[PDB]
């Protein structure tokens, strides 16, 4: 007896679902536009149905809002509309959270019940590099205390409170730092997706996940994520590290053997221990856990029983 | 701009709430035999409408279950029925959690949608006195570590897994201990109410409130609860303290004057610190906070925006 309904990929594919679910050509162009590594078969067979499932929870919450408001005789202090529906997306560095989040964002927006779907990464809530240096935390970027938790909690509370205006800072992956001045404005979307390492982490009191209506954890074997991380580092020699401005420009000239050593050392000393200590223990808190094969294909889905 | 909608008693009274769905006199009879800190008026004006509000959420979750099962084409690995809807009830010792829980049990059971409503206290998950002594915890009964959290978590997981059978140990207040070999059986009820000081407490990983569909915190001024605690202690001289076998039999003989001194000392040294450190910070985690005045009448309701 488990708290989850479990499917492997084969079972999932074989399901006789009650839809009518197919992507539009307009959508296939859009979905290429947000990467390319993303397998379109993945999107059609797994993420599209997953989106419909989530859509059922969003519509249910919107109708509960209406039934409750009617029951209360719409008092003045009740909001006139449902507050945004907030989805957490958690998992290891390099597991593909950002891709999953971006795919879900594009698929969920296609229902007229909730056409406005925003995406915020908690990367924008990291303390900037100097502030991290000050705190002896440069080697722990992505650990819980490397983020401004108070600011993160204020932002999510503002959105959940039904504010028409809420503001998040922005992180540059190119520069490895917060862009001073930069802001992302959120204006009462129907759905907000909140993607990050730390979204399902707990705290002594009200925590950001107390405000989630749904959450995903993107999972994979630790050895496989290590390989993805190493490949990403090697591929970065051409992109992020190629700029003579980069603080990591020296890595561009590392040949495959030395690059694998540098990548694995960084994995072993920062990202892997952050996963073991801080991220993995949050995995059972997710509404939906998606596990990936070594080839990046989803091999298993666990959904909390309703 | 807040995550909750707030009503004081006068506004709650003023509301044009849909349909009385009023109470039979034979039900009101049963309602007397479980309250005293819940008056007839409180049932009529507060608790009954609250039960309707909660019923709306239970019904929504039942229908979401069915929509979801149908979308998936009711596969083998999906349960045939929704798992139990679990309601947490938290607050200070002597705030009236047990009475609130018993009233909600009686009211929520009045719908055909969910006639089977179980009630479990976390007192059953206290370590037995022998284990508490071993652990230097005799002065800390009700504090987070005084409970076998692992066993509590296992019980709630078993219930949310849709088990046909889940067992909780039993705590005797009269004997001030777990009853050996005693168990409460819970058999897939439609709704389980889990009542306890500690039900909204946080932890490093999966916590019991992760498994809740709705939660209530019973609130009051710290000085008002102290007075209720004192009255309670004084009353126990005639009842639980009367038995020469009681661990607290020596308190039976205290005059009113001296009993007040003892009660306030116990409040000051155990229960109040527990409230300040461990119980009060969980208050913002509740879906619904009910605040009571000095004579036990609700003066304020704060409900999470839907
Ligand atoms: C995005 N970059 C890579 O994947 C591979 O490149 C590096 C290179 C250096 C470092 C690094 C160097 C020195 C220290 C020290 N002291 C620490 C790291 C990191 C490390 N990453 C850790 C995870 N970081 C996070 C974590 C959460 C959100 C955004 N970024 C990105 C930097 C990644
Ligand atoms: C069962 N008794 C009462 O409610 C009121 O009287 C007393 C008397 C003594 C004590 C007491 C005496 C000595 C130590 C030591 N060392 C500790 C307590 C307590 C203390 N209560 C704290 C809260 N306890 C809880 C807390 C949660 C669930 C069930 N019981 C009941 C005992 C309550």
């Amino acid at each position: 007896p488990s708290p989850y309904v479990e499917f492997d990929r084969r079972q999932w594919r074989a399901l006789r679902m009650s839809t009518p679910l197919a992507l539009t050509e307009e959508e296939l162009v859009g979905l290429r536009g947000l990467g390319e590594q993303i397998d379109l078969l993945e999107v059609e067979e797994v993420y599209l149905p997953l989106a419909r499932l989530i859509h059922l929870q969003v519509a249910a919450r919107q109708r509960l809002f209406a039934a409750t408001a009617e029951f209360l005789g719409e008092p003045q202090q009740n909001p006139d509309r449902p507050v945004p529906f907030i989805i957490g997306v958690a998992g290891s560095v390099a597991v593909g959270k950002s891709t999953t989040a971006r795919v879900l964002q594009a698929l969920l927006a296609r229902w007229d019940h909730h056409p406005r779907v925003d995406l915020v990464t908690t990367d924008g809530f990291l303390y900037p590099n100097a502030e991290l240096q000050r705190r002896n935390l440069m080697h722990r970027k992505g650990f819980p205390e490397s983020y401004n938790r108070r600011a993160l909690m204020r932002f999510v509370t503002s959105v959940k409170s039904g504010s028409d205006y809420a503001c998040a800072p922005v992180y540059s992956h190119l520069h490895y730092d917060i862009i001073p001045g930069a802001e992302q404005v959120v204006r009462h979307p129907d759905i907000l997706i909140l993607e990050g390492l730390n979204v399902l982490q707990t705290g002594p009191t009200l925590m950001v996940s107390d405000l989630f209506d749904f959450s995903l954890y993107v999972d994979a074997r630790i050895e496989d994520i290590e390989q993805w991380y190493v490949s990403r580092f090697l591929a970065m020699r051409t992109t992020a590290f190629a700029d003579p401005e980069s603080h990591f420009h020296h890595y561009a000239a590392f040949s495959d053997s030395q690059a694998v050593v540098a990548a694995r050392e960084i994995w072993r000393t920062i990202n892997r221990p952050n996963l073991v200590e801080n991220i993995l223990p949050t995995r059972p808190r997710a509404t939906l856990v998606l596990r990936k094969d070594a080839d990046h294909s989803i091999n298993r889905l666990r959904l909390r029983k309703l």
